[PDB]
């Protein structure tokens, strides 16, 4: 409620208002079109806008400022790339190709392939479910901080975001009744979209393994940072 009213409006706070996209660099037509450097210091110029974003949007999340600040980071840390996606989903059309970033810049999908590869097809094709859903601001303001707000190895408190979890949990479930009737298969529809979203997440890990090992341009420190941490071995 009060809780709910707090995601909104970090959720709200943290993307461009309708009147803010910018279109200036938009073209549906490219030519003439294997990625060069251009490509790649875009595709990590995108990706590096996300950061501040994302790290000013969960200190608003009640009870995240909370947590130790080791586990702060790494809950940051890890989802990092998995709220990157979501996010760029929800606010994308994907029905004309549209991907729409988290400062307002507006890129066809043509535009980004190259610095993305297939990757950026399975994100619009994901937005494209997401979309199918239906799923209102509210229920997504609760979706996003349960992607951050989730168990990881390496957890100092982890019963302390398994409690916050619960939290936002309820809330959500709790909102979902509100709104359709009475007295799951929405809500669990929505959860079953979290384990695609860590597959995605994968995809995008492979992406920059990939253009490590080309070696055009090298990624800048924290994402370097976050592609090593994130590597379970």
């Amino acid at each position: 409620a009060n809780l709910l009213t707090s995601l909104v409006r970090a959720h709200l706070d943290s993307g461009p208002s309708t009147a803010k996209l910018d279109y200036s660099k938009f073209q549906e037509l490219v030519l003439p079109h294997k990625e060069d450097a251009g490509d790649v210091q875009q595709f990590y110029d995108l990706l590096s806008g996300s950061l501040e974003v994302i790290r000013k949007w969960a200190e608003k999340i009640p009870g995240f400022a909370e947590l130790s600040p080791a586990d702060q980071d790494l809950l940051l840390e890890s989802a990092f790339l998995e709220l990157f996606i979501l996010r760029l989903a929800y606010r994308s059309k994907p029905g004309e190709g549209k991907l729409i970033f988290c400062s307002g810049l507006v890129l066809h999908r043509l535009q980004c392939a190259r610095g993305f590869g297939d990757w950026i097809d399975s994100i619009l094709a994901f937005s494209r479910s997401l979309h199918s859903l239906l799923v209102d601001v509210p229920a997504f303001a609760c979706l996003s901080a349960l992607v951050l707000i989730t168990d990881r190895h390496g957890l100092q408190e982890p019963r302390r975001v398994e409690e916050l979890q619960n939290r936002i949990a309820s809330c959500l479930k709790e909102h979902v009744a509100a709104v359709a009737g009475e007295p799951a298969s929405c809500l669990s529809r929505l959860l079953g979209k979290l384990p695609e979203l860590r597959t995605l997440c994968t995809q995008g890990l492979q992406r920059i393994f990939y253009l490590k090992l080309e070696d055009l341009v090298p990624p800048p420190p924290i994402i370097d940072k976050i592609f090593m941490d994130t590597l379970p071995f």
